[PDB]
DNA sequence: TGGAACCCAATGTTCT
DNA sequence: AAGAACATTGGGTTCC
């Protein structure tokens, strides 16, 4: 199960086990951008169905689960 | 002259309520189609120009609450 | 694993 | 006003 949206947990992307959709969301969130504002209370439910609803909260728990575009762990 | 649903400036009065054009076609699509949306918050999401896209469930709710309806035509 | 390339759903504007 | 057509966005899977 994906540590963010708990969809089809694929295989560690950018440090964390995630679905494919969260993988791509995160690269996009970091590289491009958009300020994402939560419309609730910064604690939205992020599941398969709702991850689309709050990119702010989804992106936040990407960061908190450890996601990073650097697998430079090679050193 | 602001949309009663989302606070973006209203483009006139639609389905019975002062609204912008985004909320106008949003409400029409939701009412005529399916609107089985789920709130990822507590069914009171703030709905402004940007966040209106976040939560269709709370957006539709605010539409109904402000009184929008399709037959506001022959309802006059 | 990472990412280009789709495809697609859902939204917002235009309609000399 | 109401709504069809079109344009775009942002997003999820598919392919290497
Ligand atoms: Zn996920
Ligand atoms: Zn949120
Ligand atoms: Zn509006
Ligand atoms: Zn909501």
């Amino acid at each position: 199960m994906c540590l963010v949206c708990s969809d089809e947990a694929s295989g560690c992307h950018y440090g964390v086990l995630t679905c494919g959709s969260c993988k791509v969301f995160f690269k996009r969130a970091v590289e491009g951008q958009h300020n994402y504002l939560c419309a609730g209370r910064n604690d939205c439910i992020i599941d398969k169905i709702r991850r689309k609803n709050c990119p702010a909260c989804r992106y936040r728990k990407c960061l908190q689960a450890g996601m990073n575009l650097e697998a430079r762990k090679t050193k």
